[PDB]
């Protein structure tokens, strides 16, 4: 989805790293919008707990904004690996491409590309990929990784000092369900399958248990 707020955001996250104060005129500039439709962006961004005007008047991200600037930019810069490195585009037109594609490319290619690109560490212009380490290339809460439609997975945490009841305990272990393990989830009660055993979870494990996607 092509947000605006991804794009006030991103812009925000590029002018730091240019070393330049994220103030809203520079941004306008960099964005090519008004200064009264910067401002009215900005109302709205801090409403949602984005982004705070500092006391020097400058934009400062909160941790939940610059998340999203991180993974915006990261999202921009593989596509512009993938762009050059793959698709071949001309250099010159690479950047407002990405720009675009920044925007609909989702978490999932992104780990696909990290895996067929022969390098992620900087885009095509030399600057580093970021956030690599949130994509994951700990984990998603198996509550939310499990579906209706089975599918291998690996263990990431089991997180058994959080809980309280342990009857599930030795069923896992039983079934040489351990971190590092690979898996069979699903959504049901979510039940997942390993050593042929099913091990069908209790609300507190499924909200707990973290699995890193195949
Ligand atoms: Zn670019």
């Amino acid at each position: 989805l092509v947000d605006t707020t991804e794009m006030y955001l991103r812009t925000i996250y590029e002018l730091e790293e240019e070393g330049v104060t994220p103030l809203r005129a520079r941004i306008a500039e960099r964005l090519e919008q008004s200064g009264p439709t910067v401002s009215q962006t900005v109302a709205r961004m801090e409403r949602d707990g984005l982004v705070v005007v500092a006391s020097d008047r400058s934009l400062q991200m909160t941790p939940t904004g610059r998340t999203l600037a991180t993974a915006v930019m990261r999202k921009h810069r593989l596509a512009e690996r993938l762009l050059t490195d793959i698709i071949g585009l001309d250099i010159n037109k690479v950047h407002d491409e990405a720009c675009r594609w920044e925007h609909v490319m989702s978490d999932e290619v992104e780990r696909r590309l990290v895996k067929v690109l022969k390098d992620v560490s900087r885009s095509p212009f030399g600057n580093p990929i970021p956030g690599l380490d949130e994509l994951g290339v700990p984990g998603t809460r198996v509550i939310d990784a499990a579906t209706s439609m089975p599918r291998k997975v690996r263990i990431v945490q089991i997180n058994e000092i959080f809980q309280v009841e342990t009857d599930q305990f030795t069923q896992l272990l039983d079934a040489d369900i351990r971190v590092g393990s690979e898996v069979e989830i699903v959504d049901r009660h979510i039940t997942l399958s390993h050593n042929g055993k099913d091990v069908e979870l209790l609300d507190d494990l499924a909200h707990t248990i973290r699995i890193e996607e195949l």
